[PDB]
C-alpha cells in the first residue's frame, strides 16, 4: 500500500478491525519506512479512540481530545478531518505528508470531502501515498454489507412522530437500541415520545456529540436518538438499529438561498454504516436492523460537494493548479472548477466566517465574495421579506450591535444557521456581533 502514486481503499466490512487491528500495522510500517504520515480521524470521539489502538507507538495527537506528552520526535501525525481541511486553508504550513490515511473516508461532510479531493489530487500527480478507510466507499450500491455477526434485516414503518399506538414492537424491547432520525428536531420528538413511555434516551447530533457520547458509557440507557453522525465509527453496545433510511439534503436554490430538503432517502452507504452500529460481536447473533424505507442516490446535488468545491478551489497545491474530487464523488456536483477561488484578502474573511463565525461554507462564500469584512454584520438585516427567520411562528429579533432591534432577514438564506434551537441561537449571537 505504502508505495508513492498508491491510492488503496481499505473497504473491510463495517468491525472487521480496520482502526484496531490494520491501522497498527500500518502505522509500525510507515515509521519503519521513514514516511512522514497523517492519520484523519472524523471527530474528538475517534481520534481518542485510535490513541487506544495505537498506544505505545510513536504517534503526534494534534488534538487536545487526546491526553499524551510527546517525544517532540514523532514522524506520524494524527488530526481530525476538519483539521487537516482547515490547516491546508489557512497561512499555516502543513507538511507534504508521504502517506495519508484517512479513517472512516465515506464521511460526507464538506472538509472530509475536500480532503479526499486534496489527498487523492497529491497521489494523481505522483507525490504520495493514501489509504481510504471505509466499509461504504463512494457510489457503493450495498446497504446490507458483512458482519462479524448474523443480522435480522427487517423492513418496517419506522414512526417519525410521537405515536400512541401501532408500533409496539418498539417499546416492546428490553435491549439497547441506536434509533437515526432525519434531523434534531424530528428526534426531539421522537425522545420525548420514548421518555413519556419510561424509556431511558440519549440524543446524539454533531453539535452535541463529544459531550453526549460520554453518556453512552456512563449511564443506563434504552434508546440513543441519532442524527447520521454516528455513521462515523460511533460505537455502541446495542442490539438494534432503528433506521428510518431518513435524511435532511442541503439544497441550493437558483444559486441564491439553501434549503434542507426532504426528509428523504439515505445513500447506500448511510443505510450500511447505519446497520452497521449492530452485528459486531461474533458471540452476539441475532441484532436487528428495522429500516423504514429504501435508499438513493440523494448526495447528487447535495450541497456539500459543492461547498467541498469552495474548499478546494481555496487550497493551494501548486501554482495556480486547484485540486479535483476524489473521482468516484466528483459527478456529485455541477461546478466550475476554479469558480470559488478568492483573493488572499477574501480568502481570509471566508476562512474567518467558517472558523469564528461558526457559519456553513455556502453562507460564508457569499458574504466574502461579496466583499464584507468578518465583523460587518448589516447583510445579516437587509435580506428580501421571504429571508425573514422566524422563531416561534413569529419574525426572530436581535439586538445589534448598533443597540437597535433588528428582524433576522438575511441577506443569503441558508436553512442551517435556522434547522433547530441551538443553530438559531448560535446564528442571532453571530448577527448580534457576539463573535
Ligand atoms: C452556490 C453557488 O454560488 N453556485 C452553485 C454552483 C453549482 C451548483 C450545482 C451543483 N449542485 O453542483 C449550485 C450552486
Amino acid at each position: 500500500m505504502l508505495k508513492k502514486k498508491q491510492l488503496t481503499v481499505l473497504d473491510l466490512h463495517p468491525g472487521a478491525g480496520k482502526t484496531r487491528r490494520v491501522l497498527p500495522e500500518i502505522v509500525r510500517e510507515a515509521i519503519k519506512k521513514r514516511l512522514r504520515t497523517v492519520i484523519l480521524a472524523p471527530t474528538r470521539v475517534v481520534a481518542a479512540e485510535m490513541e487506544e489502538a495505537l498506544r505505545g507507538l510513536p504517534v503526534r495527537y494534534m488534538t487536545t481530545a487526546v491526553n499524551v506528552t510527546h517525544s517532540g520526535t514523532e514522524i506520524v501525525d494524527l488530526m481530525c478531518h476538519a483539521t487537516f481541511t482547515s490547516r491546508l486553508l489557512q497561512p499555516i504550513r502543513v507538511p507534504n505528508y508521504n502517506l495519508n490515511i484517512m479513517d472512516e473516508a465515506h464521511f460526507t461532510d464538506p472538509s472530509s470531502i475536500a480532503a479526499r479531493g486534496y489527498i487523492s489530487t497529491r497521489v494523481e500527480m505522483g507525490e504520495a501515498a493514501a489509504i481510504f478507510m471505509t466499509a461504504t466507499p463512494p457510489g457503493t450500491r450495498d446497504a446490507f454489507p458483512d458482519s462479524n455477526s448474523p443480522i435480522m434485516d427487517t423492513e418496517v414503518e419506522v414512526p417519525e412522530r410521537a405515536w400512541s399506538s401501532g408500533f409496539d414492537w418498539v417499546t416492546d424491547h428490553s435491549g439497547k437500541t441506536v434509533w437515526f432520525v432525519p434531523s434534531v428536531r424530528n428526534g426531539n420528538e421522537i425522545a420525548a415520545c420514548l421518555t413519556k413511555a419510561g424509556k431511558r434516551v440519549i440524543q446524539l447530533s454533531r453539535k452535541t456529540f463529544e459531550t453526549e457520547f460520554q453518556k453512552t458509557k456512563n449511564q443506563e440507557w434504552d434508546f440513543v436518538i441519532t442524527t447520521d453522525i454516528s455513521e462515523m465509527g460511533a460505537n455502541f453496545k446495542a442490539d438494534r438499529v432503528i433506521d428510518s433510511r431518513r435524511c435532511l439534503k442541503p439544497v441550493i436554490l437558483d444559486g441564491e438561498r439553501v434549503i434542507l430538503a426532504g426528509p428523504m432517502p439515505v445513500t447506500h452507504a448511510s443505510a450500511a454504516q447505519r446497520r452497521g452500529r449492530i452485528g459486531r460481536n461474533p458471540n452476539k447473533p441475532g441484532d436487528e436492523y428495522m429500516y423504514g424505507g429504501g435508499c438513493a442516490e440523494t448526495d447528487e446535488g447535495h450541497a456539500h460537494w459543492l461547498e467541498a468545491r469552495m474548499l478546494l478551489d481555496n487550497i493551494y497545491l501548486q501554482d495556480g493548479l486547484i485540486a479535483s474530487l476524489y473521482r468516484p464523488e466528483a459527478d456529485k456536483v455541477a461546478a466550475i472548477e476554479g469558480e470559488f477561488k478568492l483573493r488572499t484578502e477574501q480568502r481570509k474573511t471566508f476562512v474567518e466566517l467558517m472558523k469564528r463565525g461558526d457559519l456553513p461554507v455556502w453562507l460564508a462564500y457569499q458574504v466574502a465574495s461579496a466583499g464584507i469584512t468578518y465583523t460587518d454584520r448589516r447583510w445579516c438585516f437587509d435580506g428580501t421579506t421571504n429571508n425573514t427567520i422566524m422563531e416561534d411562528s413569529v419574525p426572530a429579533e436581535v439586538w445589534t450591535k448598533y443597540g437597535e432591534k433588528r428582524v433576522l432577514k438575511p441577506r443569503w438564506m441558508d436553512a442551517r444557521v435556522c434547522s433547530d434551537h441551538a443553530a438559531l441561537k448560535s446564528f442571532k449571537e453571530f448577527a448580534a456581533g457576539k463573535r
